[PDB]
């Protein structure tokens, strides 16, 4: 098709490997390049991490106001938030917010522990019917993003489908589904990506991800005014392991998608 062409031009002229999703729910269409390869999720696994904790909160329904210690035994390489709470506590609705709008990684520990492991996160996955997700390695080891490790990684048909899922979907409740869509409206950190590329009249929530070897992620949810709702993945890895972070790429991909 002519939107593929444009895809694999723009991966030709990035030096890496573009990863694309697309779902169209207007006809239950999808776009799709390499649609059905791995690629490193890194920071973009936060929001099956926060989901799952959502979806904790469908039976005890008191649990986003639960405390929880922030102690320097916590902290890793980036803290944006949990950073300002060592010796305090932070409720699971702040580590959460922490975590999708902040990318914090001691509130991906956070939420990690709280569902039991990484295993409890992969479970939730596989609950909602995402046989491909896999969580591995609690933060930052997770961005590794090492070519051909299976670790925490993801494709990107997979996670266009269970972002649909999470957010459009049903597989949380209501009040959980507003919220985790509150949440992704609030991200701070995708000003550079998918919403780069975006006509400035559609709203989008999005999460951010980056690690080594380049890798330059985003998901995003995207509502145009009068129109059928939207999800976009575009996950970016490049040969180089030291390469630096590409976020044009993803304006740029998500600017070829825009125009279909
Ligand atoms: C997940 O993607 C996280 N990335 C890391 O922990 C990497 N070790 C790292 C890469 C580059 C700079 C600092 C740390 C966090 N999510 C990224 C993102 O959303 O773009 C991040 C750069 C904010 S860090």
């Amino acid at each position: 098709s002519a939107v593929q062409q444009k895809l694999a031009a723009l991966e030709k002229s990035s030096g890496g490997r573009l990863g694309v999703a697309l779902i169209d729910t207007a006809d239950n269409t999808q776009v799709l390049y390499r649609g059905d390869e791995r690629f490193p999720m890194c920071s973009t696994s936060k929001v099956m991490a926060a989901a799952a904790v959502l979806k904790q909160s469908e039976t005890q329904k008191q649990l986003l106001n639960q405390p929880v210690e922030i102690k320097p035994a916590d902290l890793v390489n980036y803290n944006p938030i949990a950073e300002k709470h060592v010796n305090g506590t932070m409720t699971l609705a702040e580590l959460s917010a922490a975590a999708l709008q902040y990318s914090d990684n001691t509130a991906m520990n956070k939420l990690i522990a709280q569902l039991g492991g990484p295993g409890g996160v992969t479970a939730f996955a596989r609950a909602i019917g995402d046989e491909t997700f896999r969580l591995d390695r609690t933060a930052p080891t997770l961005n590794t993003a090492i070519p051909g490790d299976p670790r925490d990684t993801t494709t990107p048909r997979a996670m266009a489908q269970t972002l649909r899922q999470l957010t459009l979907g049903h597989a949380l409740g209501e009040t959980q589904r507003a919220q985790l869509v509150t949440w992704l409206k609030g991200n701070t950190t995708g000003a550079a990506s998918i919403r780069a590329g975006l006509p400035t009249s559609w709203t989008v929530g999005d999460k951010t991800g980056s690690g080594d070897y380049g890798t330059t992620n985003d998901i995003a949810v995207i509502w145009p005014q009068g129109r059928a709702p939207l999800v976009l993945v575009t996950y970016f890895t490049q040969p180089q392991q030291n390469a630096e972070s590409r976020r044009d790429v993803l304006a740029s991909a998500a600017r070829i998608i825009a125009e279909g």
